[PDB]
């Protein structure tokens, strides 16, 4: 099956606004990782493929989703990037974990539906 871009935006938007919606937890990742500005020298050491939120809404936005599953694939890289660099006790960690509860939850129906 071939998805339009606009068929991805439709289905997938509403599971990507679902995370945005979630305070505190969605907070962290709002826009990419400034390890600079955050004080975090050794981020890009450890994350070789940085993603958040803004960057996956400008991919749906901008078409350069074909298939559900590579939608799927970024907000998961976005969780593993977070559980990698993250210590289990810190906010961002847990906030995570949150967040993909909520996206479970979230794109299960969704991918049923297609
Ligand atoms: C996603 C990821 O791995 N980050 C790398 C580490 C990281 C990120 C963030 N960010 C990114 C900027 C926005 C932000 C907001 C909050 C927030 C929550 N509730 N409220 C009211 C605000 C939090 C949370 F902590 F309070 C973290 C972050 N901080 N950190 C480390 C936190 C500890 O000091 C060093 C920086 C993003």
């Amino acid at each position: 099956k071939i998805f339009k871009p606009e068929e991805l935006r439709q289905a997938l938007m509403p599971t990507l606004e679902a995370l945005y919606r979630q305070d505190p937890e969605s907070l962290p990742f709002r826009q990419p990782v400034d390890p600079q500005l955050l004080g975090i020298p050794d981020y890009f050491d450890i994350v070789k493929n940085p993603m958040d939120l803004s960057t996956i809404k400008r991919k749906l936005d901008t078409g350069q989703y074909q298939e559900p599953w590579q939608y799927v694939d970024d907000v998961w890289l976005m969780f593993n990037n977070a559980w990698l660099y993250n210590r289990k006790t810190s906010r961002v960690y847990k906030f995570c974990s949150k967040l993909a509860e909520v996206f479970e939850q979230e794109i299960d129906p969704v991918m049923q539906s297609l």
